[PDB]
């Protein structure tokens, strides 16, 4: 949890999520556009379901120091991103780190710092019932 590199290594990587609704493709959270208005097409959306999740494959194991989430901003539904974990997984898809968050507290973004963790996947997992996961962008930075 000290300095991080400036390059967003999640941009343009393979992304996936638990389901897709309202056209909100998982790749919208790694398209290099943090615009949080759903109508501008750069925010993801899963079904309303239990324990929705979204993941990016960094494509190799990297030493991750920071993951920045940008929430949806339009429609007074920003609170759907609450009671969730940010998880780092190794190449074998085992958990190597996990942090839980109750809220973003109305902030547009959350910066999550990891202590130099070697991981290939970054996952956001909701812990709530019957709630869709929408992210405008997830950016990931290596430890410096
Ligand atoms: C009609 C269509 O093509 N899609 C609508 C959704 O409307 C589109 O996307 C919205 C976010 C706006 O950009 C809207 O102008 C656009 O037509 C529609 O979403 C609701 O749309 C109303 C306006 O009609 C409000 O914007 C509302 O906040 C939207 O609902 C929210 O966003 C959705 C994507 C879901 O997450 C809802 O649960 C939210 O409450 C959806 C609305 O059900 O229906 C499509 O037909
Ligand atoms: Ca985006
Ligand atoms: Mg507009
Ligand atoms: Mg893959």
């Amino acid at each position: 949890n000290r300095p991080v590199e400036t390059e967003n290594i999640a941009r343009g990587k393979q992304a996936s999520q638990s389901s897709t609704a309202h056209g909100g493709a998982a790749t919208r959270a790694v398209d290099g556009n943090v615009d949080s208005d759903y109508g501008h097409h750069s925010v993801t959306h899963t079904n309303f379901e239990d324990n929705a999740w979204w993941q990016v494959d960094l494509g190799k194991t990297e030493n991750v120091g920071k993951v920045k989430l940008y929430n949806r901003g339009d429609g007074n539904v920003a609170n759907r991103l609450s009671n969730f974990d940010v998880v780092l997984l190794n190449e074998a898809k085992q958990e190597v780190a996990r942090q839980h968050f109750d809220s973003l507290n109305g902030k547009a973004e959350l910066e999550v710092f990891f202590t130099a963790k070697d991981a290939r996947y970054v996952k956001v997992e909701l812990k709530t019932k019957n709630t869709p996961l929408s992210l405008a962008e997830v950016e990931v930075f290596r430890s410096a």
